[PDB]
């Protein structure tokens, strides 16, 4: 499944973790670190797959987690050359992206990771806000940041309300 004009439709979880900071997790067998991304299921909706991602990435369900926003319309880039597929047909040339800000309503504890026997996180820890932005490689950088300018008041009226 590709969008018509050769990119990937998937979902990006952003957990913020209500103590005003946000999703970070070491990648599994890769022992670096990674961005959230989930492929959407074909004709299963944006919303419905965002669970999915949210089950194969972190090992949440549709409970664990409570939707305060999301991106106002699909985000997308372009992959650069050498991490282009050529495999995919047509060709991904791209990541075309909803992200869902999502609250954490259950944690760490109840987090699992390893539900999907490949996933792709091993374990995490909640960063600052614009920090995984700085992690991110370079051409991502950018269109990550619009994903936490879209959010970055919605999270920090939780730490930002009483004392706030």
């Amino acid at each position: 499944m590709i969008d018509d004009d050769g990119y990937r439709p998937n979902v990006g979880i952003v957990i913020c973790n209500r103590q005003g900071q946000v999703m970070w997790a070491r990648r599994f067998g890769q022992h670096s670190w990674q961005f959230p991304q989930g492929g959407i299921n074909p004709g299963e909706s944006a919303e419905q797959a965002m669970y999915r991602a949210l089950f194969e990435e972190v090992g949440l369900s549709r409970k664990d987690v409570r939707i305060l926003a999301s991106t106002r319309n699909w985000l997308r880039y372009k992959l650069p050359k050498r991490l282009v597929r050529w495999d995919t047909k047509p060709v991904c040339i791209g990541q075309k992206q909803k992200w869902f800000l999502l609250q954490l309503v259950s944690g760490d504890a109840e987090i699992n990771m390893q539900t999907s026997s490949t996933p792709e996180f091993d374990g995490w820890r909640w960063v600052s806000y614009w920090y995984p932005v700085r992690q991110v490689v370079s051409f991502k950088r950018d269109v990550y940041r619009r994903v936490m300018k879209e959010f970055a008041s919605v999270v920090m009226s939780l730490q930002e309300n009483t004392p706030k």
